[PDB]
């Protein structure tokens, strides 16, 4: 199933995810960009989301910082020891 965070803007927010194993290789997607994405031990985001982003290096969690308006959107992660996918939903708000 998916779920759905809580979010403010220019706050933080986490996306947990159930990986009974260590997500070795993570990929952190919003609509049709590209947010994320773990692999070889090594993290890195896209575009200029790593300056806004702290994804976990155990259970593939991502936590963004600083959010906006543009931030509440569906997100999906993907993962080869994930089952498929999963879509953490993200809502900004003001307080």
């Amino acid at each position: 199933s998916s779920q759905q965070i809580y979010g403010v803007k220019y706050g933080n927010v986490t996306f947990h995810v159930p990986s009974n194993q260590p997500l070795k290789e993570v990929l952190w997607k919003k609509q049709k960009d590209k947010v994320a994405e773990l692999e070889n031990s090594e993290f890195r985001a896209f575009s200029s989301f790593k300056n806004r982003v702290y994804l976990d290096t155990k259970s593939g969690s991502l936590t963004i910082y600083n959010l906006t308006s543009s931030d509440e959107d569906e997100y999906e992660m993907e993962s080869p020891n994930i089952t498929d996918s999963m879509k953490f939903f993200l809502y900004v708000g003001e307080s």
